[PDB]
């Protein structure tokens, strides 16, 4: 009679209703446990993240509220939907994890860098993160935490953002991932709706490369593989930094920058016939005009969605949306606890 079951899935335990069987263990974020499991209801394959007592702390109940809002705020093919909400808990007191569930997918966007993909599949997988993300635009709404773990393929090459970004101490063993934050995020600088733009970029380089394009411990080593490889910013970016941190950024080294077709050279495209060869160039162009320092020279979400490297996919009724207050905030953990119970009862 009771509508709920437990399974064991490593070291979590999966409370879900009974219309959820055959719970699998797909991936693993940081705020939460994923599961793969069959909707009876539904008849389809789903996927399942539970969220462990998100209240628990600030930096835990600002992204659940958050998200939680969104994702019922936002719809979009290439952002990813709410199936259903639900805690195994009856009362606010009782009250301890959240399930989101989701329409299962087939991999991570991880998994498809370490593969080797045609100019057609690549261009169509920027095609969806540009929609998805001027979606978030058209809504209000900026990233500036885009990454590879968070984004989600099918097979047939169907993309969706699972993420909204950020808005923090953690008590957690599990690290970050920073190494596809704009250098404005680096260097607390300020944002426009193209700091996405430089996420899509160290992807897309990576795709390319097959290696984390700029890696490090922290932001120290970070930035200096941006300006080893990109070179150093001119000084009109310079003075648009705060004194602070335009004394250590202007103290460094000076570097001249490798240019595209060596930091990409050619033996890494598809380049054994003449319309892959022209693609090999339209590509490293587009990573000219997204992997840029200054904000105010890089190219736009809309002028990426043109570029003669991804229009080929361009499609009226899937580039926009409809536009869809102000949620944040800072509260105690019982007042976190209550905003988030009330969230999923909705
Ligand atoms: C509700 O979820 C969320 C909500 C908000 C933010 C984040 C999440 N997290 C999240 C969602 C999804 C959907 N799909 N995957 C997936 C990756 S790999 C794979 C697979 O191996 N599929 C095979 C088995 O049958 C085909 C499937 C996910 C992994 C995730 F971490």
């Amino acid at each position: 009679d009771n509508q709920f079951y437990s399974v064991e899935v490593g070291d979590s335990t999966f409370t879900v209703l009974k219309r959820y069987q055959n719970l699998k263990p797909i991936g693993s974020g940081a705020q939460g446990i994923v599961c793969a499991a069959y909707d009876a209801v539904l008849d389809r394959n789903v996927a399942i993240k539970k969220l462990s007592r998100p209240f628990q702390n600030q930096t835990h109940a600002k992204r659940a509220y958050r998200e939680l809002v969104l994702m019922k705020c936002v719809n979009h093919k290439n952002i990813i939907s709410l199936l259903n909400v639900f805690t195994p808990q009856k009362t606010l007191e009782e009250f301890q994890d959240v399930y989101l569930v989701m329409e299962l997918m087939d991999a991570n966007l991880c998994q498809v860098i370490q593969m080797e993909l045609d100019h057609e599949r690549m261009s169509y997988l920027l095609y969806q993160m540009l929609c998805g993300i001027k979606h978030l635009h058209s809504a209000g709404i900026i990233h500036r935490d885009l990454k590879p773990s968070n984004i989600v393929v099918k097979s047939d090459c169907t993309l969706k953002i699972l993420d909204f970004g950020l808005a923090s101490f953690m008590m957690t063993p599990y690290v970050v991932t920073r190494y596809y934050r704009a250098p404005e995020v680096i260097l607390g600088m300020g944002y426009k709706e193209n700091v996405d733009i430089w996420s899509v970029g160290c992807i897309m380089g990576e795709m390319v490369r097959h290696k984390i394009l700029f890696p490090g411990r922290d932001y120290i080593d970070q930035w200096n593989k941006v300006i080893e490889q990109l070179g150093t910013p001119c000084p009109e970016f310079m003075k648009k930094l705060q004194p602070t941190v335009r004394n250590y950024v202007e103290n460094r080294p000076k570097y001249a920058g490798l240019t595209f077709p060596k930091l990409f050279p050619d033996s890494l495209f598809p380049a054994d016939s003449e319309h892959n060869k022209l693609k090999a160039s339209q590509a490293r162009d587009l990573l000219s005009k997204m992997l840029v320092i200054d904000p105010a020279k890089r190219i736009s979400v809309d002028d990426a969605l043109q570029h003669p490297y991804i229009n080929v996919w361009y499609d009226p009724a899937e580039v926009e949306a409809p536009p869809p207050q102000l949620d944040e905030r800072e509260h105690t953990i019982e007042e976190w606890k209550e905003l988030i119970y009330k969230e999923v009862m909705n």
